[PDB]
């Protein structure tokens, strides 16, 4: 639409993502891959508040990148993942969340927003794009018979909400995390999931700051596929681009002028799952296109980089108390740490399969 977030701003680069890539190239041996590796600081990623822990490191980098702009002569724009939901991944194996519903989960959670806020209002002249809870609104689609989702609706629906409402008060631009084209992306999906998200936009007073969706969040599909990946077998919509050239006409349909990113940091090798669903430390996966607003389509405003390629999924051992059994699939890298530690080889394996090249 007239206005891309990203438009006229420079993205912040992630120290810590930065910290974790310098400390992850200065052990890779090979001289021409360990300087390649540490380019991959120099693009942008997104900052995963997956705790309240993390909370003040967003404010570090919100005061930062106002200084860096100041410096520069440049408009700075940071980018967030908000991702502490009460009874989080209601459909997982196993969760990393901190916050239960049984556990005053809502209230926290909404704590967890204010803190968040609080620190976003300091700092008005830095912009802030925030992908909305990956995992969530999209179990609720399709997985509505998996006990602890059906439980966890109305407390992810009005904990999205609150963040939504109350993110737009201090002018953060938002995407919804909806899925893939192998979750929401199916034919008959499209319209539980439109009648789902407009919903959420309209609780949420159809503020112009949530944007639209965002796809593909941690996960491996191409966005434009010259021939589908065998996975996809029963789904015309095989690929990014095609789900979202079906859902977004849906949204517009309800008045919402949806826009959408698409995460692409671990889609540059295709045709390395068995099954579609195999999500955890996909082996072989390379990063993929860089982040860019030259995507090709009129309902896309970015080519991001949502998770952060080398950050474990998840541990392969079965003895964890956080073990999700996906995670020791043959197609899962093995063995893997525990889920957002730092998986070397798994980084390593990115930059040598990174297409385009590094
Ligand atoms: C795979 O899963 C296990 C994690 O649940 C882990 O085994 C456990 O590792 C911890 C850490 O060594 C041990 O807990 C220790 O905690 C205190 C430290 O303050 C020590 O004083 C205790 O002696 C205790 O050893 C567990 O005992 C241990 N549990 C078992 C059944 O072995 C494995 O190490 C994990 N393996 C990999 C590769 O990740
Ligand atoms: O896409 C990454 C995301 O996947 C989640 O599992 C989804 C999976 O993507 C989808 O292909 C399948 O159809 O449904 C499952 C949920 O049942 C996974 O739970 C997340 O941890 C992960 O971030
Ligand atoms: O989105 C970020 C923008 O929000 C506006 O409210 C501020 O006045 C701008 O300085 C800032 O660049």
């Amino acid at each position: 639409s007239a206005n891309n977030p990203w438009t006229g701003f420079q993205i912040f680069l992630s120290p810590y993502y930065a910290n974790e890539v310098a400390a992850a190239a200065k052990q890779i041996t090979d001289p021409t891959l360990s300087s390649k590796a540490a380019s991959v600081a120099n693009i942008p990623t997104f900052t995963w508040l997956d705790s309240v822990a993390k909370i003040p490191d967003l404010g570090t980098y919100l005061a930062s990148a106002s200084a860096l702009g100041k410096s520069t002569g440049t408009k700075q724009l940071v980018q967030i993942v908000i991702y502490d939901l009460p009874d989080r991944d209601c459909a997982a194996k196993a969760s990393n969340g901190e916050f239960s519903i049984a556990n005053n989960g809502q209230a926290n959670y909404e704590n967890y927003i204010d803190q968040i806020v609080a620190q976003i209002q300091q700092f008005p002249d830095v912009r802030v794009v925030a992908v909305i809870e990956p995992d969530s609104l999209a179990n609720l689609v399709t997985n509505l018979n998996v006990q602890k989702c059906a439980n966890a609706k109305t407390t992810y629906l009005a904990s999205v909400n609150y963040a939504l409402t109350n993110l737009a008060k201090v002018g953060v631009y938002m995407y919804m995390d909806a899925g893939h084209a192998g979750w929401l992306g199916w034919p008959a999906n499209l319209s539980p999931a439109a009648q789902l998200f407009t919903q959420v936009w309209q609780n949420a007073g159809k503020s112009p700051f949530i944007k639209g969706l965002a796809t593909n969040v941690a996960n491996y599909n191409a966005l434009q596929a010259a021939s589908p990946d065998p996975i996809t077998q029963g789904n015309p919509n095989y690929d990014e681009i095609h789900y979202i050239n079906a859902l977004a006409p849906l949204l517009q349909q309800a008045g919402w002028d949806a826009t959408f990113i698409v995460d692409q940091g671990r889609s540059g090798v295709q045709n390395i799952r068995q099954q579609w669903g195999d999500w955890c430390n996909i082996k072989g996966a390379g990063f993929g296109t860089r982040p860019t607003t030259n995507t090709g389509s009129q309902f896309i405003d970015s080519i991001v980089w949502v998770k952060p390629g080398g950050e474990s999924c998840g541990t392969s051992n079965s003895s964890s108390p956080r073990y999700d059994s996906t995670c020791s699939l043959p197609d899962a890298a093995q063995p893997a740490p525990e889920a957002g530690t730092w998986f070397q080889a798994y980084f390593q394996t990115l930059v040598s399969a990174a297409n385009p090249p590094l």
